[PDB]
């Protein structure tokens, strides 16, 4: 099949699918892992608003902050991510671009009952 989703595209060349649920961003035991010392162990969350089909970033109270279009966002405040926004956590070298697109669901993933049901209900 083909899935429609928001993604983060790193300046480092990687692509990261934003799921329709909350994820953590950080240096330690997070869904989106970064390696920089300038990023907190649990730095931010990227949540999803099902009503507006948008993602929102919240800095959890990190040492160096979270930047949207080079602006340090207020801490513990949800900021809506818009198409072409430039997102950086702390002073990590990954500059992420907020994009939306169609991705290919591998045929192997459709053998998973729970995944397929959540895909069909999407």
């Amino acid at each position: 099949m083909s899935l429609t989703s928001w993604f983060l595209v790193s300046s480092g060349g990687t692509r990261h699918r934003l799921p329709r649920e909350m994820i953590f961003v950080g240096r330690d035991d997070c869904e989106l892992m970064l390696q920089s010392r300038s990023v907190d162990k649990q730095h931010a969350v990227i949540n999803y608003d099902a009503s507006t089909d948008e993602h929102l970033v919240k800095d959890l109270g990190s040492l160096n902050g979270t930047f949207v279009n080079d602006v340090r966002i207020p801490e513990q405040t949800y900021i809506t991510l818009k198409l072409e926004d430039k997102l950086r956590f702390g002073y990590d070298t990954n500059l992420f671009t907020v994009v939306q697109g169609e991705m290919r669901v591998p045929e192997e993933a459709l053998k998973h009952e729970k995944f397929t049901i959540q895909l069909q209900l999407s």
